[PDB]
């Protein structure tokens, strides 16, 4: 497969379509999903998706997340939803369509919501080693408080995939909300940084996602031993990781849009939107 076979960056000339390290930034209009659908079908790939729903997040977001994912996520390819909840009896078991199946795991609920978010890195890694590495070719790790609005397909696959955060995709790096304290493992000094990635979505092959989660959690543990906590928790760490280990593919803000920003010219077709105003 060649880059030209599926990627046409010139189709969206008003936005960044490729990074300095040659990672394509996938925007609506630049990808050929039909070509990729056929390419991946022939390889018989399976894609996984992890999602955590602890406490009130179960009834507030889980059903809406899964229902939309069933309809829009990697349509036409085998998909396995890995659902981590603290109360399985609470599990809305909706009806899944062709090529969709799931697996539910009961996890321990952390007390602080910040710890719930950060502990996902630990848990995801454990599950990748234990079973995901043997079940899928690519995996996406997502926040539950969002909904798929349109096709989110194979055009998003890659070794390591990062998501451009909706509010800062056009901002100058020094304005990014990176962890700015050198005592933290997530530290990124002013004058450095490529983009501000959203921890709500990231993925790639099981091996790469394992590294992303293992390193982010290591960083999280280190800060805890140094009596400090990154400004934006797992997201600060994720951004530090992607700075040191450049993602091979980046998804435009259309793949994780905040409607509270409105809908500017650059956002042509939203594939997923946030649930909350922050
Ligand atoms: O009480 C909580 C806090 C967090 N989470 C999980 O971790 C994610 C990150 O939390 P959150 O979405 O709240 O962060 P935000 O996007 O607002 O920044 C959620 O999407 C959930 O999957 C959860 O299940 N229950
Ligand atoms: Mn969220
Ligand atoms: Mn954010």
């Amino acid at each position: 497969l060649k880059l030209s076979d599926w990627f046409n960056p010139f189709k969206r000339p008003e936005v960044v379509t490729m990074t300095k390290w040659k990672a394509p930034v996938v925007w609506e209009g630049t990808y050929n999903r039909a070509v990729l659908d056929n390419y991946y079908a022939k390889q018989k790939i399976t894609v996984g998706l992890t999602v955590f729903a602890v406490g009130r997040y179960i009834e507030h977001y889980l059903e809406e997340f899964l229902t939309s994912a069933n309809k829009h996520f990697m349509v036409g390819h085998p998909v396995i939803f890995y659902i981590m909840v603290d109360d399985v009896s609470r599990m809305p078991l909706i009806e899944l369509g062709p090529l969709r199946s799931f697996k539910v795991f009961k996890i321990k609920p952390e007390k602080r919501w910040q710890d719930i978010s950060m502990m996902r890195m630990k848990t995801i890694g454990e599950h990748i080693v234990a079973h995901i590495q043997h079940e899928v070719d690519f995996l996406f790790c997502m926040d539950v408080d969002q909904v798929f609005q349109d096709k989110f397909g194979v055009e998003t696959l890659g070794e390591s995939v990062a998501q451009l955060q909706a509010w800062w995709y056009k901002a100058d790096p020094n304005d990014f909300t990176y962890e700015r304290r050198k005592e933290s493992a997530a530290y990124i000094p002013f004058g450095e940084g490529d983009f501000y990635y959203h921890a709500a979505i990231f993925g790639g092959t099981p091996t790469q996602v394992l590294n992303i989660t293992q390193e982010c959690f290591k960083g999280i543990l280190k800060d805890k031993k140094n009596d400090i906590e990154a400004q934006w928790h797992d997201e600060s760490h994720l951004n530090k990781y992607f700075l040191l280990n450049k993602p091979t593919k980046i998804l435009s803000p259309e793949y994780c849009w905040d409607y509270h920003i409105g809908l500017p010219a650059d956002i042509k077709l939203v594939k997923m939107s946030w649930q909350t105003k922050e």
